[PDB]
């Protein structure tokens, strides 16, 4: 259950959590990544009031994927009590402080991202190409006379 600001308030059950694993370990874990606790705040979800849509577009912040949807990713140690409390806490901070008035910015940044591999596998062979061609064939051209 979170307390937002204008108005309204978004309900307990009625939350988005994910589990995340990040990046395909290959047997042993290459990472230390692939325990997190993912939750959204979206718009399209609920039915947000007029001011805070538009306090969601305008305050750019990292938090904010693009459809002025909130995703958190937090990521500290096991205890999914915790995480899911710090997470919580952290969101309804950013809430209040950017449903509120200017000068109110900064203070968001989590430097999560890193994922490459590579892809490449091609096998088929058909030999059906064969070829022949023995023939002695010499052109000598030479001259012969003494000179005067």
């Amino acid at each position: 259950m979170i307390a937002i600001s204008r108005t309204v308030s978004i309900a307990d059950n009625e939350l988005e959590i994910t589990a995340i694993r990040a990046q395909g370990a290959g047997g042993q874990h290459v990472n230390k990544t692939s325990s997190a606790i993912h939750l959204r705040f979206d718009i399209r979800a609920s039915g947000l009031p007029e001011y805070y849509k538009q306090r969601l577009l305008t305050a750019s912040h990292h938090l904010i994927s693009d459809d002025g949807v909130i995703i958190i990713k937090a990521q500290e140690f096991r205890s999914q009590e915790l995480n899911r409390e710090a997470a919580i806490a952290r969101l309804v901070a950013v809430i209040k402080e950017l449903t509120a008035e200017q000068k109110s910015r900064r203070a968001t940044r989590p430097t999560r991202a890193s994922k490459e591999r590579r892809l490449s596998s091609k096998a088929q062979k058909s030999s059906v190409k064969a070829l022949r061609g023995k023939v002695r064939r010499p052109l000598d051209l030479e001259h012969h006379h003494h000179h005067h």
